[PDB]
């Protein structure tokens, strides 16, 4: 999603 580049994302 929208959290940083480390999954889930």
């Amino acid at each position: 999603x929208a959290a940083x580049l480390l999954l889930p994302x």
